[PDB]
């Protein structure tokens, strides 16, 4: 049985919620700058995107948080997702995948169940990135514990690269 199935093609919606832990004003979003529109989803016109560097801006030092809305998973379930490097050639975005029994704050996302650095297959120094392919997108799993309310995708412990895109999380309970 499904208890979250999230697309992103009506945006992020406002169930769910993002921390801006670095305080910047970036956050995970459906309209990065300086374009507006999402970069292309899976299979889809829309995926949820945070930066480590923005073209016409610069490096980035991302804390950013996406979080679910409040899960019952009294047994457990199970999570999955899609994620890739918005540029295959600057691929090496940092992330992990969080949950908590109780609150939806940073202090709250502790342990994380997935930490990882994505693959660079390909490389390039430009000062405009994002100027050629996408990375591949890859479908990732994360068991949940019982009695997870929250998961969170955090972007962080990472500049200068491009931008990471999720899309289609889907939780499952049992
Ligand atoms: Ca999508
Ligand atoms: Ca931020
Ligand atoms: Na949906
Ligand atoms: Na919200
Ligand atoms: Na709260």
């Amino acid at each position: 049985a499904e208890v979250l199935n999230e697309d992103f093609e009506n945006g992020i919606p406002a169930s769910w919620k993002t921390i801006d832990a670095d305080g910047d004003g970036n956050n995970w979003t459906t309209t990065p700058p300086p374009g507006g529109s999402s970069f292309a989803g899976h299979n889809s016109a829309i995926c949820v995107s945070s930066a480590s560097y923005i073209n016409f801006e610069g490096p980035q030092n991302p804390d950013n948080y996406l979080v679910t809305p409040e899960l019952s998973l009294p047994g457990g379930g199970t999570l999955t997702f899609w994620v890739c490097a918005q540029d295959a050639n600057y691929a090496s975005e940092h992330y992990a995948v969080y949950a908590s029994s109780t609150g939806n704050d940073a202090s709250n996302f502790a342990n994380a169940l997935l930490e990882e650095v994505l693959t660079a297959k390909t490389v390039v120094p430009e000062a405009i990135r994002g100027t050629r392919a996408q990375g591949t997108w890859y479908q990732k799993t994360v068991q949940l514990p019982a009695g997870t309310k929250y998961v969170a995708f955090r972007h962080f412990g990472c500049t200068d690269f491009f931008w990471i895109n999720l899309d289609d999380v889907v939780i499952t309970s049992g």
